[PDB]
């Protein structure tokens, strides 16, 4: 049973849609004991968005550098986030489009029980469009997986 | 170019990612120019989903009852937003899973140029899980197509 | 290498999306070796569709009624039609969209080389929408096999 | 209600496999209001096909060459039709193969209502196959969309 | 890195491949450590196929009955297993398809590091057809996923 | 109906799961009218895995190098097993994943009735995961057809 004060997928999202400067979204989800990272990603290569949320994720401390367990599991919250974004094929460049995302991944307990132990939250938003710039309207992704 | 202000899909999520009793964000999107729409749907079945929000969307004046080209756009914006929500195959119960899904369909003109039409956004929140109450996790799903 | 007057698919194509009520198409192709199909089938479920051209193929005897082998290169090249009526997700009604379709099978050999023996195409056409009528546009889908 | 004179995903089809030398199929569709485009291209990468096809649309006039919201339709209604072409993974070159497509993109309003607007087909026709000639079979796609 | 001698997918398959009577292979895994769970499923909906492999999981105590974690798991993986299953529409009856399967679900630790904890493998073997028996050919299918 | 003991789905996996350096299983194999193919590939290209699959059954004469027949049922043979292996989307290096796989590729009758023909089973086996090696897991495809 999700608790409603702790919904993983709903945070990271509204700490991705915030746009506010004095922010403190992310001290106050860390004071909660979740694992926050943040980052930003513009390519044409599905490659490189995973790479970046990969990267951010590890040098963040969301999950371990070390190991392939927790590897294993933002991979595959990544891959069901780009589901959304891509919308039936996961490709970008090689179907004419590319992106321009804002990312956030969140790592910890949503459930009342704490035998759940961590999941994670891996969200994309941002645009998705033509490589000219305009031409493009808004994506959004969001994954979840037990970790 | 996407005007800051009008980010339709953005809009329509925080929209639904919203617990207050008394928020006035539906009348002040509405006093904005975007045509709201919000429901609830709990089923096995994706067809009741769709359906649900076609039914919602030509209630509210979201979208014409009369003619195919308004329902044409909203059922494949549907459809995209379908596609955050089951990753891969868009089926329910057939896989055993079920979802309960809040959703919100907003109507208007995100861009800077008013050539640019109406756009809709189909956005979907809730959890995705066994027939089960309680195995279940979180799922979004957000559609963008222009009428 | 392609006979350029015997492209199986093509044809296929031409029989089905041309309203001869006179001067017999399926009697021209089945004077030039074809064996020749042709059917209707209105559904919101895609097995019908499958079973209304496995029935009609295995009696007018474009495939065997006996065995598996020619079932199975059926079969597949179905699949692969239903593709392109389905764009996606091979699902109809729970999806909330059902189809109105003409079919057409065709069984020989479209290459110049006789040692290619027997290609099947199954082609289909029609409209896909929503359940109530005037709601729905045109589709097509075309499947080919070695056999 | 679709016109049954005013079939454009029938016609756009017709008008790809009929090799006409003279009698402008063209010239006729647009004295009936139709806006027409007819292109070739070959390749193993979907995008290059994309491109080829939206070059050509918006060179031909039939869609908008500034702005997004027709872009937008005409993206979409390309993705579609490659279904039928891919059937299944919308790769090329990444998967061994290769195509060698003829295409036709077809706008107007083929509703009885004239209040339903334009609409659009992209209509695909050729052969897939290996890089090596002489190994390959033919592939067909139609995709439609409101513009 | 994956310990040769605890390579769990190889061994859930050689385990389901199996067909001798006098059997320790079962035996033998549970000596080394890893919970074994054997069943068999004849279904036309694959929701029939999650579930028997999940209550057989269950009650042999592959994975806990209680919680959502392991559930949740296990799931993935039998999705996973479904795909070379039924290799690109995770559909069986409402594709004119029935499947006749046995199925393997292995867990415990594959890799030579300790810190890599429990994973979970769901293998399926058996055949896949029209509804008529003896118009099928062998399918296969194996998810692992981490738990 | 299937022959017990020529099961060609159930023979493929199980020499590609053998690892006795005098198995003798290739010869029994082919003293019992199989003919077979073994191979090894790693990439990140699915299409370096499909041509080395291509390659190795030409030169070990598992299928004909004349013709298209012969190679169209083997491509999709292997796009099939490619299924399992990949899960969901058919893609290695764009979403950066790669695969260290063994192959092997049986051609025979695997039915009761001499009428059924030959068919073909592509078999995959062993890991996928980042380019970084340990960070992986194994995996598995199958793929059958008929020629
Ligand atoms: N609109 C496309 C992206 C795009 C490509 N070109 C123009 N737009 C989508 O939904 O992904
Ligand atoms: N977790 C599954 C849903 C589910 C089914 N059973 C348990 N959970 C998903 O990602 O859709
Ligand atoms: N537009 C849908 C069909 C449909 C369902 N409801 C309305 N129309 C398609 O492309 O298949
Ligand atoms: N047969 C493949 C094309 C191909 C690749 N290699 C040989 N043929 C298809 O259906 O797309
Ligand atoms: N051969 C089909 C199954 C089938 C359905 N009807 C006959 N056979 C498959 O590959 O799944
Ligand atoms: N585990 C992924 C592969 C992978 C990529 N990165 C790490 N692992 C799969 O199931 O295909
Ligand atoms: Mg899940
Ligand atoms: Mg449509
Ligand atoms: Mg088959
Ligand atoms: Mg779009
Ligand atoms: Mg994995
Ligand atoms: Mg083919």
């Amino acid at each position: 049973t999700l608790h409603k004060e702790r919904r993983i997928g709903r945070l990271s999202v509204l700490l991705l849609l915030n746009e506010a400067e004095e922010s403190t979204q992310v001290e106050e989800l860390e004071r909660d004991g979740w694992k926050v990272c943040l980052g930003k990603v513009g390519s044409m290569d599905a490659h490189k968005v995973i790479a970046a949320i990969e990267t951010a994720s590890k040098k963040s401390g969301v999950i371990q550098s070390e190991g392939y367990r927790e590897s294993h599991a933002l991979y595959h919250a990544t891959m069901e986030a780009l589901h959304g974004v891509t919308r039936g094929e996961m490709l970008l460049g090689s179907l004419l489009r590319t992106v321009g995302l804002r990312f956030a991944v969140l790592r910890g307990n949503p459930y009342e029980s704490e035998a759940e132990g961590d999941w994670i939250a891996v969200s994309l938003y941002g645009t998705i469009g033509a490589p000219i710039k305009g031409l493009e309207h808004e994506t959004f992704g969001v994954g979840i997986n037990h970790i």
